[PDB]
């Protein structure tokens, strides 16, 4: 009845991805007992964590993991797609100055062993998931594929892009739109034949890009796109000599670079997001993370937003039992942030992949002109437009 003593509150938190864990560790710290379920049996490139995710990260306790895993990040450039030349090229201190913290780019493997360690792997139920939710006047409940099912005050549905609890929250199902364009991406070996082992080097050119940034332990997470119409005949079988004809013509380092990577480790995503949604929550229920805000990869600000999702639904519950009021308070303000960030994504995926080819060759004109000081300053106000400036 008092809803502060240990026991009397429970959060059932589904998903163990970054946004589940986040959200777990978040709510315990302030002081509500989580219990997380996740969908798959056993855990299966990279993230690019900007500042505003890793004053997250810290906030929740979870610095270390940043500092210890997070890729040497210092400077950027864009070069030619033919000549190979830099275009721009700049530091990120003034930056981290600005923002307060390093970007810490992170094998995704890593980062989630890391907080799956965190959290603690027995107090993740495997091999759970969700079908369905239901609340009364007392609680909520949900179901499981395996026929179990729990029950608990609040919960959280960090289920991911293609969640199955959504609907629920929202009265109708959002579909994913295909962004018209294709990542190949996965982790190689630094050699300084293929760039710069501090600095995220991205060769453009025809509406495409290949991109390298570097993680722990010597390794750059590379990636390729390409603009292209969705379901082509093509996976690792296909791969070196598709991303040998994609990129027919282009600087020596992205040759060595396709020549360099393991098709049986590089992933093919056709990338998709999701119109924003204006409600994150419903009663007891709360979508969290890509569950709640479905992004291209475009700005590097998906698993980050996840994290500030997380952030604000702790801080919403440090000094309050009222549900249905924190919940709200969270909706209010995540909701403007993730529709921008889905937005400005898109408008970035479409820039870059040549929707418009002038509008795509001006921004080539733009890096030729650049000083890094417009592209330090937009990076600045995606960073501190986050929770905790
Ligand atoms: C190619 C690519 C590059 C990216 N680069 C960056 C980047 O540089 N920086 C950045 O910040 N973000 C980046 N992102 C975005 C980032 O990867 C995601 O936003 C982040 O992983 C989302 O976390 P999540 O927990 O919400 O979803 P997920 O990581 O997808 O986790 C959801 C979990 O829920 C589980 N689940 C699914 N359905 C059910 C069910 N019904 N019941 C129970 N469990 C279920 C899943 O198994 C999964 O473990 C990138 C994304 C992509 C695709
Ligand atoms: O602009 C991008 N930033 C990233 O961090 C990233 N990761 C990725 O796979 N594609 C992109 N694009």
């Amino acid at each position: 009845e008092n809803l502060y003593f240990q026991g009397h509150m429970k959060a059932i938190v589904i998903g163990a991805g970054i946004g589940g864990l986040s959200a777990a560790v978040a709510l315990k710290q302030s002081g509500i007992d989580c219990d997380v379920y996740e969908a798959v049996k056993e855990i299966k490139a990279a993230i690019s964590v900007w500042p505003n995710g890793v004053k997250c990260m810290a906030h929740l306790g979870m610095g270390d993991i940043m500092e210890t895993f997070g890729g040497p990040l210092r400077r950027m450039a864009y070069r030619d797609f033919r000549s190979g030349e830099n275009m721009t090229q700049f530091s990120l201190a003034p930056l981290i100055e600005r923002t307060g913290s390093r970007p810490c780019p992170v094998s995704r493997a890593e980062l989630q062993r890391e907080m799956l360690d965190y959290w603690g792997r027995d107090s993740v139920q495997f091999g759970k998931r969700v079908t369905r939710c239901e609340e009364d006047a007392d609680g909520v409940t949900v179901w499981f594929t395996d026929g179990s099912s729990a029950s608990g005050d609040l919960l959280i549905a960090a289920d991911g892009s293609h969640s199955a609890l959504r609907p629920w929250v929202l009265g109708f199902t959002p579909q994913r739109r295909y962004a018209g364009y294709v990542n190949w991406n996965g982790l190689v070996e630094i050699d300084e034949a293929l760039a710069p082992g501090d600095q995220w080097t991205t060769f453009v050119g025809e509406g495409k890009r290949v991109s390298l940034m570097p993680v722990s332990a010597g390794r750059f997470y590379f990636f390729f796109d390409v603009p292209l119409p969705a379901g082509l005949a093509e996976d690792r079988d296909t791969l070196r000599a598709d991303l040998s004809r994609y990129f027919a013509g282009w600087a020596p380092p992205v040759q060595k670079l396709i020549a360099a990577l393991d098709p049986q480790t590089t992933n093919r995503i056709e990338i998709h997001d999701i119109e924003p949604f204006s409600r994150l929550v419903r009663g007891r229920v709360a979508l969290l993370g890509d569950a709640g805000h479905s992004t291209t990869p475009d700005i590097g600000q998906g698993g980050c937003a996840a994290m500030e999702d997380a952030v604000v639904l702790g801080a919403v519950f440090r000094q309050t039992r009222d549900i249905a009021a924190a919940l709200r308070e969270y909706e209010a303000q995540r909701c403007d942030r993730v529709r921008d960030l889905v937005l400005k994504a898109r408008k970035r995926c479409d820039i870059t992949h040549g929707k418009d080819m002038q509008l795509t060759e001006a921004w080539y004109q733009e890096l030729r002109e650049e000083t890094g000081e417009r592209i330090i300053n937009g990076m600045c106000d995606t960073i501190l437009s986050g929770p905790l400036g």
